[PDB]
């Protein structure tokens, strides 16, 4: 049912096996968690799932970059498409080793967004939302049928707001997102989907760390002054993207054993932007001053991917085999000219009075974003053109061998043609002039996966993934338990993760993450729903070139990490909810030498039911009010989380 805490497949045709009997860590975000609390962006709904953190707007899990591990539907992120929660389904998060996805050498850490598709039934939904944040929210879903074989979905979406506790940054998107569905009750099938969306926002890279006698036995953290402060300009700062995209899947069944399937979509976004960054280390922070370094981009990225796949069922003596096998083929093309930014106030980087009277510099401890800046921006005259090509074919089975007993199976090979070119100023990469590069690699990885079952709603699992780049390795003992006729999923692992050449920067080494992890979603009792887990990662840098970095902790790593998300139907009238998260502390770099503190947040929601049709919800975000931290960067600084919001929201909703 709809309102389920607890999702028992994955929406991925590339899965062979329920998510119970699948020897790997996965834990499907739900549509009901993302409503009940109150997640209006892809990182609030993840921070829902334990040991998920950030680096570069890169996810990171269980310690390892993630970024080419985004998954839409399926299917590989060309073009780099920004996306929310309007017409999201749900979020399928996969840690375990191996992945049923693309990703080049990935052993395993996948993200797959599952976009809203048209449903056989009619439904319209219509959200309207107030903060105390100044946000005002507008949704709308809305569903028809067509016949007894095609069906309608149409989302709309528009938001304004403020960022509470962030001084003068605000918000602003909005989206539509029609998709058809032809087929339905047929042997053929297909699915025609459109999704834009534009965001214009004021960018915010927080606050500086420090950066005097920067060390592992002195660390920098962030600057001690108040976290409602912003280094960024009003009047010059702003951060504008569009995505667009379209969708075709078809699939058809050549017999009841037997599905193909080819999608293909096409991408464009756009991403204009320019960005204080507070001082880039330049040495006046210290002196109680901040350089606001101003970091640009201009870009147009196109891109097109298409998967074709068949999926079977068979029997070869007493073994029963569930199969996929696909080939997926990308292109993308991206052209970037950054703007040539120049101080209003004279040269160098040491703030003096001259920059503070242009406004390229502020005060540390009271910047004023409202300032008159008297700089100059222009195209540049350096620019990027990059087309990245990619291949992959793979083949995954489960095979049953006996009731008891199942044996998971997968090969994948990837390749890579990435190509740059263009004109570069003087600096880090030489003198000015045109330059080319280009990368051609490939992959082979192997996933083997034995499961257990002591009865039937109960697995073992031991599965490792191994990938060969003409040791990275992934190890997992694992538990799952389905209660209460499948209304709750308990779930537990160990794990071992090794690479060599971990990310972006590459290491010349071994890195290893190790450690536990355990997951609970869906009803405790009738009235007492759950969501949430722990994970305790031991992550050490085992190998290094730079021999200080050995024994240190990965960055972007939180040894431990807890999330709790509960509701209880307090009456038939009356529901309310209530969340927990503990982030432990983070490292920035590899010479742990920056870091965030720990922090716990915590959250609270109640709705009423006005009538059949009409809740009234109030999520209430931050409740504390915790000032914390939720990025790291590896020098210049860290990005403030929001302060304390209350969101007051009307839900309507008709159905047939
Ligand atoms: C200067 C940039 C223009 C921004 C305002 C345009 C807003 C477009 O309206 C939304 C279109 O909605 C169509 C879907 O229905
Ligand atoms: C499509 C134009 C791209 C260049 C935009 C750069 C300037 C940003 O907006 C200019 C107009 O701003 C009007 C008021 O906007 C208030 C909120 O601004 C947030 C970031 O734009
Ligand atoms: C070859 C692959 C790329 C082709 C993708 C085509 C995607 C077309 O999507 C159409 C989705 O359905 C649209 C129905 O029309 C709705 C218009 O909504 C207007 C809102 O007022
Ligand atoms: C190694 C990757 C390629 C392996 C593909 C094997 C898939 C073949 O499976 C065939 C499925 O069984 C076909 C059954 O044929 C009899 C038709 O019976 C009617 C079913 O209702
Ligand atoms: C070797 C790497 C290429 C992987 C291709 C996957 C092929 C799909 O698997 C189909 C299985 O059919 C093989 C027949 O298996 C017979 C097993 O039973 C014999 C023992 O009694
Ligand atoms: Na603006």
């Amino acid at each position: 049912d709809e309102t389920t805490y607890n999702v028992d497949r994955s929406a991925s045709k590339k899965y062979t096996a329920p998510l119970l009997d699948t020897p790997k860590t996965v834990t499907v975000i739900p549509q009901q968690v993302i409503k009940d609390t109150g997640a209006l962006t892809l990182a609030d709904a993840l921070r829902t799932t334990p040991g998920i953190t950030f680096g570069a707007d890169r996810p990171f899990i269980r310690g390892f970059n993630a970024e080419s591990d985004t998954f839409l539907d399926g299917m590989r992120d060309v073009a780099s498409q920004t996306r929310e929660v309007f017409n999201v389904e749900q979020i399928e998060v996969s840690k375990g080793p191996g992945s049923a996805y693309t990703g080049a050498g990935s052993t395993g850490g996948s993200l797959n967004l599952i976009s809203k598709t048209a449903k056989q039934d009619n439904f319209t939904d219509a959200g309207f939302t107030w903060g105390s944040d100044q946000t005002r929210r507008t949704t709308l879903d809305v569903n028809r049928m067509i016949g007894d074989n095609a069906a309608f979905r149409l989302n709309l979406m528009k938001h304004d707001a403020h960022v509470a506790g962030r001084d003068e940054v605000s918000v602003s998107r909005w989206g539509v997102a029609p998709t058809v569905t032809f087929g339905f009750d047929t042997p053929t099938r297909a699915t025609l989907s459109y999704y834009h969306l534009s965001t214009d926002d004021m960018p915010d890279y927080g606050l500086p760390l420090t950066n005097v006698n920067r060390s592992k036995a002195n660390p920098s953290k962030p600057a001690s002054v108040d976290r409602d402060n912003f280094y960024g300009l009003k009047d010059r700062d702003y951060r504008k993207s569009t995505t667009d995209s379209g969708t075709f899947r078809i699939e058809h069944d050549l017999n009841d054993n037997l599905t193909l399937s080819n999608s293909t979509r096409l991408v464009r976004t756009t991403l204009d932007y320019i960005v204080s960054n507070p001082d880039d280390s330049r040495g006046n922070v210290a002196n109680g001053y901040v350089y606001r370094s101003a970091k640009s981009r201009n870009s147009t990225s196109k891109g097109w991917v298409n998967q074709t796949d068949l999926k079977a069922n068979f029997e070869t003596g007493f073994i029963k085999h569930t199969l996929v096998t696909g080939l997926e083929f990308s292109y993308e093309d991206v052209h970037n000219r950054p703007y040539a930014i120049t101080s209003g106030g004279g040269a160098g980087n040491t703030c003096n009075a001259r920059l503070l009277a242009s406004g390229d510099c502020t005060s540390l401890n009271r910047p004023t974003p409202g300032d008159n800046w008297t700089g100059s921006i222009t195209d540049g005259l350096a620019y990027t053109d990059t087309d990245t090509k990619t291949s992959a074919a793979y083949v995954f089975d489960t095979l049953k061998l006996s009731e008891q007993w199942e044996l998971n199976l997968g090969l994948r090979y990837d390749d890579f043609d990435t190509k740059s070119s263009g004109y570069q100023t003087a600096g880090r990469n030489g003198p000015a002039g045109y330059f080319k590069r280009e990368n051609n690699s490939h992959f082979w990885n192997y996933q083997t996966g034995l499961v257990y079952k002591p009865a039937p709603n109960g697995s073992i699992y031991l599965a490792w993934s191994t990938s060969s780049n003409p040791r990275n390795r992934n190890l997992e003992l694992g538990t799952k338990w389905a209660f209460f006729d499948d209304a709750l999923s308990l779930n537990a692992a160990l794990f071992r993760t090794d690479k060599t050449n971990a990310r972006l920067q590459v290491l010349d080494g071994e890195q290893r993450v190790q450690g536990v992890e355990l997951g609970f979603n869906g009803k405790l009792t009738e009235k007492w729903k759950v969501f949430g887990g722990y994970t305790y990662l031991d992550s050490e840098i085992r190998k290094s070139t730079v021999k200080s970095d050995e024994g240190n902790k990965m960055p972007q790593t939180a040894q431990n990490n807890f999330t709790l998300w509960t509701t209880y139907d307090l009456l038939q009238n009356f529901t309310i909810g209530g969340g927990t998260t503990y982030v432990d502390k983070q490292y920035g770099n590899t010479a742990n030498s920056t870091y965030i503190p720990s922090y716990w947040r915590y959250d609270a929601m109640a709705s009423y039911k006005v009538s059949k049709n009409v809740d009234l919800q109030l999520n209430v975000q931050n409740l504390t009010d915790k000032r914390y931290f939720d990025q790291v960067y590896s020098t210049h600084m860290a990005h403030v989380a929001p302060g304390r919001t209350a969101l007051l929201g009307v839900n309507f909703h008709f159905s047939a």
